[PDB]
DNA sequence: GTCAGTCAGTCAGTCAGTCAGTCAGTCAGTCAGTCAGTCAGTCAGTCAGTCAGTCAGTCA
């Protein structure tokens, strides 16, 4: 799904495009499976009760994590894995968004991917991302940060994975 | 007894010598914050024993 840069559903039942289908299924067969778990032996009960189960039939969005967007301008600008990436900065209360606004400037680009060179911008070792970035840095070990998309915020996980 | 002095003690004055705070390179120390081979699981492939399928040497 990443790859293909659709944007899934939960509730439409058929994401359609003009070649491709995300299907996610009816709600009375739910329900009629999960009483059928349910009589047939109760530790089944626990689990339609256990978030794995839900998870098996309802889908895990990762929805749950903060997510917003502000008008408010950026400082930095990264790509990773090849998806440009931007680092919004809140005016007040330092409320940092990674919304991807890639604005084509010669301001300074980071990477850290060897694989992401260009004539214009930088790449970035031995931490010093940690002494360019310290906002997002102590923002993220904060709970400033707030990621605009999905793909964003799990994009910039393993990018903190990659980091150290 | 005046004129008022003109070669030693005397005090107004140093004058190079003095102590040691006080920052200060700096010192390797060091200990801790960063980073580079190490191995375990798993992936592809090598051994030499199975299956178990089959043209055929001695006979109907």
């Amino acid at each position: 799904f990443l790859f293909f840069n659709l944007v899934p559903d939960v509730n439409k039942r058929f994401n359609v495009y003009d070649d491709a289908l995300i299907e996610i299924p009816d709600s009375l067969d739910f329900s009629s499976e999960r009483r059928k778990t349910r009589f047939g032996r109760l530790i089944d009960g626990t689990e339609y009760g256990e978030m794995s189960l839900d998870n098996q039939f309802i889908g895990d969005s990762q929805v749950f994590i903060e997510k917003r967007s502000k008008d408010s301008k950026f400082v930095f600008s990264i790509v990773y894995n090849g998806f440009t990436l931007g680092v919004w900065v809140d005016v007040n209360q330092g409320l940092m968004y990674i919304d991807t606004a890639h604005d084509p400037s010669t301001k300074n680009v980071y990477t850290l991917t060897t694989d992401d060179l260009n004539e214009n911008m930088m790449l970035i070792t031995n931490y010093k991302n940690n002494y360019h970035l310290r906002k997002l840095a102590s923002a993220f070990m904060n709970g400033y940060l707030r990621f605009d998309n999905q793909v964003i915020r799990n994009i910039a996980y393993e990018l903190f994975r990659k980091m150290r």
